[PDB]
């Protein structure tokens, strides 16, 4: 059996879902099996040049076993990068759904014209040698024994290292467009702009807008459209300026509010987070046409069956569909809590958990400050990032 390194690009489309779909295509081989995933990378796009094309990738490696002839591991690549929506050998490196490269085969030269190993272009670019060196630390080049890749890599220059990951839970970073997260001044509405690169710097994977306010105790459909609309169009507009671009999530209770901002911005939004059951009749025909993920709230096992009923009775696959406890919302929650495992295996559903600067969840006195919620939040992010819950949604990472 052969090591391998396979490099993975994307720059189009919901990226880090690219990539997870490339990794799990190649893991669901039986003669294929995965020792190690690489960290995520960020870099310009390598052009050679209309300005559209220009939109950051997300890079990492993967290192497999497998008993696949290079030739023959070639034809599965190609095939994977066709499942996942890989165009008719579009232009010269325009966007790309996913590119997976054979960056390295342990010490294996092959110099043909279908394929060339290592990749002819591995020591030249950072996005693809910074991967590779975490993955394999003491690799060399077979044809440049001599030099010391990590120099090379130096000589390459900064490469963002992200600290976004493939692990199997993701963090949802929160983004409130309501009054409660209001600072602006004279000249600069920067608030929420600034709110959103933090949670990217800091990790998030997926991103959470809601308009409406949070605390207990309204705003009008175009007024929650006005807010939710003008930070999607701004998002849009950085689309290329994000070091990352995150899965954005839609929370809205409001059919009109998803209907709108769907017609709009579908496609920069992955799934729907509706509080209330309302008309869920028609909110699953609306999400069964728009293909999202949407979420399950308990406003338990069998008030989340029941609705899990009407979706699938109304077009939507039940792997697009996770359950929430719904802490929050009515000790009790520490007993859900320690068997949110039992409830997923039960409901046969992915799950999302939303702790943050929620005291009973956590444990501590209603009367907890800013920093005592974090720090509790984030120790329990902790626990649930090891327990595998799907998407965990906080305030801070
Ligand atoms: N190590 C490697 N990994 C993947 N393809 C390779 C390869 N070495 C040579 N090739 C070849 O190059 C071909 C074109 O693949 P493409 O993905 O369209 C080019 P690209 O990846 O966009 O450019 P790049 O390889 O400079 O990054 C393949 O069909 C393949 O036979
Ligand atoms: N940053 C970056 N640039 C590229 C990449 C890539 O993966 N990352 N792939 C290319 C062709 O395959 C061309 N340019
Ligand atoms: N899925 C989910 N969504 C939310 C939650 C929550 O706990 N779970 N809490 C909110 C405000 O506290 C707002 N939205
Ligand atoms: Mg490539
Ligand atoms: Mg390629």
């Amino acid at each position: 059996m052969v090591q391998y390194i396979i490099g993975i690009g994307t720059n189009s489309g919901f990226t880090i879902e690219n990539i997870h779909l490339a990794i799990t295509a190649l893991e669901s081989q039986q003669n294929i099996r995965i020792i190690r995933k690489a960290s995520l990378y960020s870099s310009k796009a390598v052009l050679k040049a209309p300005k559209e094309w220009d939109i950051r990738f997300l890079n990492t490696a993967v290192k497999i076993s497998s008993s696949l002839k290079p030739d023959e591991l070639l034809v599965l690549l190609k095939d994977i990068e066709l499942k996942i929506g890989r165009d008719l050998n579009a232009p010269a490196w325009s966007p790309r759904v996913i590119d997976l490269d054979i960056l390295a085969a342990e010490d294996l030269i092959l110099e043909t014209d279908k394929l060339t190993i290592p990749h002819k272009e591995l020591i030249n670019r950072s996005f693809a040698l910074a991967p590779l060196l975490e993955l394999s630390k003491g690799w060399h080049h077979p044809k440049y024994v001599e030099w010391d890749l990590n120099i090379r890599l130096k000589e390459l220059g900064e490469i963002v290292k992200l600290k976004q990951t493939l692990a199997n839970t993701i963090r949802m970073g929160i983004v409130n467009l309501s009054n409660q997260s209001f600072s602006d001044g004279n000249f600069d509405d920067n608030q929420r702009k600034l709110n959103l690169d933090e949670l990217i710097q800091s990790g998030a994977e997926i991103i959470d807008i809601g308009a409406e306010s949070t605390k207990p105790d309204p705003i009008s459909i175009e007024e929650e459209f006005n807010k939710l609309n003008e930070f999607l169009e701004y998002f849009k507009s950085q689309l290329a300026n994000l070091i990352y671009k995150p899965l954005v999530s839609i929370d809205t209770r409001k059919l009109e509010v998803m209907q709108k901002i769907l017609a709009k911005h579908h496609d920069i939004i992955w799934m729907i987070n509706d509080v209330e059951c309302n008309n869920i009749e028609q909110k699953a025909q609306l999400i069964a046409k728009y293909n999202k993920k949407y979420v399950i709230i308990h406003n338990v096992c069998d008030y989340i069956e029941q609705k899990k009923q009407i979706l699938l009775k109304h077009g939507i696959a039940q792997q697009n569909i996770y359950f929430d406890i719904g802490f929050g919302f009515g000790d009790t929650a520490r007993y859900l809590l320690e068997n949110i495992i039992e409830i997923k295996r039960r409901l046969e559903l992915k799950a999302l958990v939303g702790h943050s600067r929620k005291p009973s969840v956590l444990g501590l006195t209603k009367d907890s400050n800013l920093a005592t919620l974090d720090r509790a939040t984030r120790e329990l992010s902790r626990k649930l990032e090891k327990l595998d819950i799907d998407i965990i949604r906080v305030h801070k990472i």
